[PDB]
């Protein structure tokens, strides 16, 4: 499609977090890039409400796979792109195993020449002393596979994964991530065949940076065809 066309640049992006977690309220922007043909992304993130009151990796999933190098030979199969620029949502239910459950949904579309992940985050039952709202994830992140299935049923995709968050005390908290997409337009759209993405992320901070705030760097990659 043109859709796959758009990518082959390098894209400006733009993130819009506004959330509440057991009834602490924040927001987060985003700004960066993403050079599609590596599957690569450049964001930085800030709390523009103060001190974000949950740990920043549990928020990197939820903070554009439209981003993902898709090998030639699968091409066929990048829903995301084909969706462009009509755009596609992305509803996740976030489950973290015996802790509480992040509900997310979010549009990501082209708004001008800047791709735009636009995204409301209720998180409910969290523990209070519980790895999350105490602070006890280590900043960082692991390297997983985003399992893809088609939905014939709803024109688009789901997907499950499950992110391994290492935990201070040298434990791993889970987070069963339960995800579905569905197109914005009603454009045609390469729903695919099973397939999945090998993604790998790096945490940093901006070292003059005041804000809370938290530098991405992603590489995800399309397998298994």
């Amino acid at each position: 499609s043109k859709g796959e066309e758009l990518f082959t640049g390098v894209v400006p992006i733009l993130v819009e977090l506004d959330g509440d977690v057991n009834g602490h309220k924040f927001s987060v922007r985003g700004e960066g890039e993403g050079d599609a043909t590596n599957g690569k992304l450049t964001l930085k993130f800030i709390c523009t409400t103060g001190k974000l009151p949950v740990p920043w990796p549990t928020l990197v999933t939820t903070l554009v796979l439209c981003f993902s190098r898709y090998p030639d030979h699968m091409k066929r199969h990048d829903f995301f792109k084909s969706a462009m620029p009509e755009g596609y949502v992305q509803e996740r239910t976030i489950s973290f195993k015996d802790d509480g459950t992040y509900k997310t949904r979010a549009e990501v579309k082209f708004e001008g020449d800047t791709l735009v992940n636009r995204i409301e985050l209720k998180g409910i039952d969290f523990k209070e002393d519980g790895n999350i709202l105490g602070h006890k994830l280590e900043y960082n992140f692991n390297s997983h596979n985003v399992y893809i299935t088609a939905d014939k049923q709803k024109n688009g995709i789901k997907a499950y994964f499950k992110i391994r968050h290492n935990v201070e005390d040298g434990s791993v908290q889970l987070a069963d991530h339960y995800q579905q997409n569905t197109p914005i337009g009603d454009g045609p759209v390469l729903l695919p065949d099973n397939h999945y993405l090998s993604t790998q992320s790096v945490l940093s901070k901006d070292p003059n940076e005041k804000r809370d705030h938290m530098v991405l760097l992603e590489d995800v990659t399309a397998a298994g065809i």
